């Protein structure tokens, strides 16, 4: 990268100014998952990008999944799954394992990676300082609403306490597990939790790290890819998308309808995707507005 | 407990005043382990006692072990141990498991128990916000100093950041794992870590929850039990005590020599031991001064 | 009190937790009078109980009477009383004496007693920093409303300035004398003033130290005594009670109707009554709610 | 005062600027006694002058005596005096009376007078919030040091707590009674206490209201009067002055040696003396420096 | 001024108290121009008067004109004027000169004069920290509304940022030039700007330094001069006054209608006019209320 | 700039992180002059670069010259110069013009340019709030020290007040004129003033905008250009450099000897030079250390 003239190194920097000003002093919630989380080079760049934001006076908040890791640990422990539709029933035993893996393993990697750049990252769940609570969610399989155990949605968020942490110059790394109103800890889908914290905290943007270029109208036509779309005409598209796409899209809808100015679905496989989406116009993602 | 006259209910309350005043606004570090951690009734009372302290304007800081739990999980995972002397070699694989169990399991139970009383408890390791670092410790077996993997002592403690958390009305529940200077996470003996945070934070007292009445001069003579002892004549006794006793006693020495006014070894098997040691003279523990 | 097993010393302490949490950070106004004020052992315990509250992070505010002391000083000075019904006409001369005795004698004893435990207690009247004002009250004798001099009710209270003092960790000891709108100092009935500060400050509880077990429905049937009663059915009882009882009861009504959660009439003759009423269920008092 | 041209009304105002700047944000301790305290017109002007200072952002602190009032009350109460030399033995009974008169009568008049201008004045003794302590003083009669009861000197002053009160925009009116180290309240000579608070608080000036023009070298030569004098050559004069003069002069010495820039002895019989001494060069007083 | 008895030096000082209290902690906007700005003795006294206010804890804000100075510099530069009616067309070239003279010359004199008394004065325009903006004003000549270049009225005022400066103990010296919404700097009539800042800042008073005794009903009858007048009956007089008088009077109307308690037109030729108007009843000015 | 792949737009951004972290929360003093000040495209980019820094939470402080502009205005005014050696004698008349041009013209352009990006820029001299003072400097011509009027060096700097302005999120644009100890305003060489504020404020870096590539050892050998040099071996070179170079180099020496970590001489003719020097390694400048 040394053979690039110094006068264009300058212009790409200067073209970040309007987004630097837009984002200065603002909350940005980032849901992190996919291959940006399993490849060492992508995950290092993500950590560095969160340190970037922080050394700009932007306030990143990180929400992480970990689905495959939970599966692998359950298998190492020889815990037999029960399945309704294609969901695993989260028994008390499976919650324990899930909590142990998300907060004790996956979140620790990200904290330590970010903290190679400074004393920034701090891991939390809904359990810590009652930062947020959960309500038992139910799922519908082949038409009928069914219970699949200790799985919930984010209920309410201690907005104030949360915003103090970011003000101290700290980056919350959020494992999505939280008590219900009786203290019973539930596991929350990370895409959903991200949307819910973003709306609670009054975030400026919600970034979705996903394993695709962006939202395709009529997959797999290459002509279908989109830069930007509103909630109205997005929700009208929701019933068509592939199974894996629904969660990333419903979170974008819940967030932007919730008042977040824009939610973004960007390519977690691109190294430094967070930087390209926030500080350049060459975004491969797709932006969502009302 | 209803058949006790109301005029003696009053006196036992009034006799807490001199310790309430002594402890108001002060840091108390509590190392929690043993049966006060595995029996539901004792562990609930401990949680309630930490909420007590906090609703008095005292600042409890909780440091927890978890030795047996780590063993059990390693066995469930079929991870083969390597042993020098009688210590397990903490490989990278064993650290991961240890971190996962201490922070993702054992610390979560205590956080949720305390948080039945309010939004108080918050789990941390040395990794979070770089709250403290570790230095690789070595051990001596049958005379020779030997390496037993990623096991360390607390190196340095972010005293300021730590004291802000307690000031926000929060109870840190500390899992004793911390980066070394190269970011490599080590597991720290919980008795040692407790002594080290206590000295760093300028704690007023260090409480040691242990599975005994107190320190016996010449075990097992019942006539040997002691109420109070200084560092000088305690250190002269250290080479005699049973293997399990050394860590609880060396931490008391490192802490009180470090400037902590008094370290206490109290009976974790007594329900509400923390209350009896802090607010009554009927302590079964043994106090340590210089 | 040493022959009581250490495991019950613990339980009576632990049973204070729910009231400690309820009262942490809250204002409690205590009207102090009667024999809890003239016996050295009771008055010392009261002082110690106010230091207790303060070393729990509770905010006590003390309002005191002094009726008998004023009488005695007037008699020592040979000041002749004028009496309408059974009230003394508070002339300018009698106000001076009253102020001198309440603020210069009775309030000083309590300040010095409390301040044996720390730099806590601070004496004030309505005159100091204009903390509250008075409006000339009139009385009805044998049916007709009559003037009995410079006697008033609390008019308005500098709520903000008052709440700063408690925040500095100080215990206001309030002598109930205050300017009217023309600067003319009036003497205010202490039971009434207590109710009025309690409502102004948003106190959590109002404690009434009185010389009885509690409120009797149909005195002197022992079967008449009550633990708890609301304002509606209390006010319906007011026209029956003994002359001395009216002031303690009307203050409870004005306070709980004013929004104070509960007012209490407790036995000032019991040593440490404040402790038993606040931190035990063995209360001899009687609680008042709406 | 209306027949004075408006162009000289202006100049006398403008000539206050250098003292306004010198005194802005500074502590000025004023000992108030004498006829400036017994004549209604002088005492009203003094009150108004303290409100002046405060509405300039200067920090007045008022210390008051009351010797004659104590005598009169003791006589009304028929309390027999015991006298060694010409001092009254302050028995426990005489302390009580003294405290009652100084704090409950004399200090109340001044508080209410000042508070005709705003919520400024606040009465205190050493007892309140432990603002200062006393040490038992002894006196020498006809050569021998003799005990004359509960009379002391100011020992130590809670400088910080005191300076917070002035910062809240409050004027402390100080009755000079304070606990000794065992809680035993003593009466302190007001001239002495004034010097001691002035030095503790780092006052800019100490003002002494006295019943004379100023310090005369060789009284009663009119040619003897002085504008200014240092400590060295003042102390050399101390053994000559009239009995009543010693206390006003020793306080000036203890204060200016203590580091207070200048102590002043001014004419309490002049209406608005405080204003003339602080904001004009036409001072009748006498200034003291090192 | 030394031959004036010290007892009347005192009374004129004491008669400032009610205005000192009224103005303590309040904003006073002063428009400064005329001969109080060109004579060295008057301008020094004005500077000293602003230091007076500040060393009383009053918050002066200074707005200055400079019409004649701009003319003189334009003439020295040989810049030819264009005139519609009797107004100069402010071209880009004339703005530059105006800004250069007002902010770089006239405002510097006043800053340095005030700052002989302390680190008080600070020069600003609407350009600095976007403290206020301008909207292009038009004028009506012989009946028709006409453009006369880059001349505007104060549009909106950064009230908060402005009030922080005064709180730091600083005196803003305001040159009345400000950007429009496109960044194009305009020159604002100083009388108008003064009224607009006064209303924005919630000033207690607006002082107008002008070259006259006060507002005459039917000039030049000496019997016409007035002490006080409301907005209603003032506005009904506006169409009659001399050309130079309109701006001083319309600003008084815009300010007092805007909520400022009183605007004053005082005699800038009297040395220390600000002092006489604020702290004496011998005002030659004329006060305006609703 | 659109034809550049998005994966290299990312890398140049990511390579700013180590300088972003180094500079976060730090003071950077920038001396601005030369063609970066007279060409519209360069001066706009400079303004934008100062907004960049500010929207990163870096604290820029701008010091500006204006030599040629002063000359031009003096010539337009027909003010005859007096010259000793090749310096103009700054008479009172020339100071006035200099102040008027620097603060009223040159500084206004930069303030308005920066303030197109937000309410950031604020113009000051040493006169405002006494932010810094000057001491009359003398010059040596052909060997002899000679007076050339009201020209000085920065004497002392109100470090605290200055650092508050930057903390409020404001960018001081400094015209280098300041009072001496008698209030007599002097003109200060801008290169010198920049070095002096940088050292006073504890700046992290001093940036020098100059019209060259960088410091040449033996000009004009192209082989002479340097990236980095310490003070020792730089000072040994000072006696050789071209006349225009001395001021830029002596300021670098006074600053880095004064404790500033690094001073930089960079190419004001490169658009966005500030960005390239601070956030890229492709610097054309030359860095100075001890
Ligand atoms: C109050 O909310 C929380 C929750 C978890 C936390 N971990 C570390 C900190 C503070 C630091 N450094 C913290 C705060
Ligand atoms: C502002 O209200 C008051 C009234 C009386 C007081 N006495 C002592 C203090 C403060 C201390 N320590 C105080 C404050
Ligand atoms: C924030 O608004 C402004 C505008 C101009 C200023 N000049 C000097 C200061 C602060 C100081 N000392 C200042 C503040």
């Amino acid at each position: 990268i040394e053979a690039l003239p110094t006068h264009i190194k300058a212009q790409v920097l200067a073209e970040a100014l309007p987004w630097l000003k837009q984002l200065h002093g603002k909350v940005v919630v980032v849901k992190y998952g996919g291959n940006a989380m399993t490849d060492d080079t992508l995950r290092r760049a993500f950590a560095a990008d969160m340190a970037f934001l922080r050394n700009c006076g932007i306030h990143p908040v990180v929400v992480h999944g970990g689905g495959p890791q939970i599966t692998a640990m359950l298998r190492r422990l020889g815990i037999e799954g029960d399945f309704k539709g294609g969901f695993r029933v989260t028994t008390p035993e499976v919650l324990d394992v899930a909590r142990m893996v998300l907060f004790g393993q996956v979140g620790r990697e990200l904290v330590n990676l970010i903290n190679a750049h400074g004393p920034y990252a701090v891991g939390i769940t809904g359990e810590d300082a009652q930062l947020f609570t959960a309500v038992r969610r139910s799922v519908t399989v082949d038409g009928v609403a069914t219970d699949i155990g200790l799985v919930g949605d984010v209920d309410q968020v201690n907005t104030a306490a949360m915003l103090d942490l970011v003000a101290a110059g700290r980056i919350p790394v959020v494992s999505t597990l939280a008590p219900d109103a009786d203290g019973v800890v539930h596991n929350i889908n990370a895409d959903t939790a991200a949307a819910a914290v973003a709306e609670a905290l009054g975030a400026e943007k919600l970034l979705m790290l996903t394993d695709i270029d962006g939202l395709y109208t009529r997959w797999p036509d290459r002509d279908s890819l989109v830069s930007e779309i509103d909630t109205g005409t997005l929700a009208q598209l929701l019933p068509t998308l592939e199974s894996g796409m629904v969660p990333k899209v419903e979170a974008c809808l819940r967030a932007v309808i919730g008042g977040v100015p824009s939610a973004h679905i960007i390519d977690g496989r691109v190294t430094h995707c967070v930087l390209v989406e926030l500080f350049t116009d060459a975004g491969t993602g797709t932006k969502v507005v009302r």
